[PDB]
């Protein structure tokens, strides 16, 4: 139907689809790729990962601001397909060596650029395409739902295909990636047809500045919100970022372990949906302040649930919980902002609370983590984190902003209307 008949939908709906592919392999593959393939230690991982954050802090905000100056011009998005394409040559040949030849610090720093194409780019493709949904009529809403398949599919193929010949996966990831990427540029959308001439007319924009900021810092709620996010996200993320390798100890063999991961992740999103389809209701029925907490508690239990874990199946049950928090956090976080915050602050909030303040924490905790692992052992460290995690989750409970601030029905109308 119109949403399936038109050009761009079909087109980009695929673009979505093949992002998750390369991204798929990437994320999981990564940790694994380090161990079996790159005999990576903790200090190494720890920095590799943490370092990445640096660029997920310095690169992406400037990249999101270029999006506006760019309006709906393809130029930048290409700069993505471009660097994405040499994924294999880049990875196989650049990292391996800078690392394997024994020179870590460089490979990382120097390595986290083609390595950026998957953190900014995400909100990037996620973005651009969105603007194109306002041009033709079909909401990215179903675009993402279409795009998420790829994520699901790849993962599964990764595990299998990975262990069989890692050098291979890259090839197909990068390949189908490039081929279909470029394939998708030649068929685009350039001028209006009643949808206004100026780029500033349909999608509009959001802005920020020192006073907003200074005003925000005047606010106490940020402090207490940031603890949550900064404390819990950092913690939890760090964890999930290397958790896998651990998960990999629990199996019959290196080969089978990896597979499982593939299934999991993939079987995961199917849970994501079921959840979010109820998320809103759940949330509004419950409230933001809460959403976050329940979400955070989950994670805590997911961690603490690792120092007392022995079997693989046991881990399986521990991963899963990943999905249980996804919805809740995204949703909660988002709705909790709207609910206890002056809409004018949105953009700023993210910028300050989520980019300059979350990523920063990671660069540090990541490294600390790494070491801790090396020097104490997975489950060992875990106590520290998971504990610190639960404690911070608790504190937010007794401290986060009212579940029904000094005027909930009125403002609950703000979200409804």
């Amino acid at each position: 139907m119109y949403y399936l008949k038109n050009t761009n939908f079909w087109m980009f709906g695929l673009f979505f689809f093949f992002y998750f592919f390369i991204m798929g392999a990437y994320f999981p593959f990564f940790p694994i790729w380090l161990h079996d393939i790159n005999h990576i230690s903790k200090s190494d991982t720890g920095i590799i990962f943490a370092a990445i954050s640096l660029f997920s802090l310095l690169f992406q905000p400037l990249f999101g601001l270029l999006s506006d100056k760019l309006g709906l011009r393809k130029y930048l998005l290409w700069i993505i397909t471009g660097m994405l394409v040499m994924f294999a040559p880049f990875f196989i040949f650049i990292f391996g060596p800078l690392l394997q030849y024994n020179i870590l610090v460089g490979s990382i720093v120097g390595g986290i650029y083609l390595g950026f194409c998957f953190n900014a780019g995400a909100p990037a493709v996620e973005a651009f395409i969105e603007k194109v949904s306002r041009r033709s009529n079909f909401e990215f809403g179903r675009a993402r739902m279409f795009g998420c398949v790829g994520w699901a599919l790849g993962a599964s193929i990764v595990g299998i295909m990975f262990t069989i010949n890692n050098q291979f996966v890259f090839w197909l990831g990068s390949g189908c990636a490039l081929i279909l990427a470029v394939l998708l540029f030649f068929a685009k959308t350039d001028a209006p047809s009643s949808a206004t001439v100026a780029n500033a007319v349909g999608a509009n924009h959001s802005a920020f500045s020192l006073k907003l900021a200074l005003e925000l810092f005047r606010q106490p709620k940020l402090w207490f919100l940031s603890l949550y996010v900064i404390g819990v996200s950092c913690t939890y993320d760090v964890f999930d970022q290397q958790f896998a390798n651990f998960f990999t100890s629990f199996f019959a063999t290196g080969e089978q372990g990896t597979r499982v991961f593939g299934y999991v992740t993939t079987m995961g999103e199917l849970l994501n949906a079921s959840i979010m389809f109820f998320a809103p209701l759940i949330i509004n029925r419950i409230g933001g302040k809460n959403a976050l907490l329940l979400a955070g508690t989950i994670m805590s239990v997911r961690i603490i649930g690792s120092s007392f874990a022995t079997s693989a199946l046991e881990v399986v049950i521990l991963k899963t919980l990943h999905m249980f928090e996804v919805p809740f956090l995204l949703v909660g976080c988002f709705k909790y902002i709207t609910s206890q915050f002056e809409v004018r602050f949105s953009a700023t909030i993210y910028l300050v609370c989520f980019c300059f303040f979350k990523q920063l924490a990671m660069i540090f905790m990541s490294v600390l983590a790494g070491n801790m692992y090396e020097s104490i052992g997975f489950q060992g460290a875990y106590l520290v984190l998971g504990l610190v995690a639960l404690g911070f989750t608790l504190i937010s409970v007794f401290t986060l902003s009212g579940p029904g601030p000094l005027s909930l029905l009125r403002r609950q109308v703000n979200e409804v209307a």
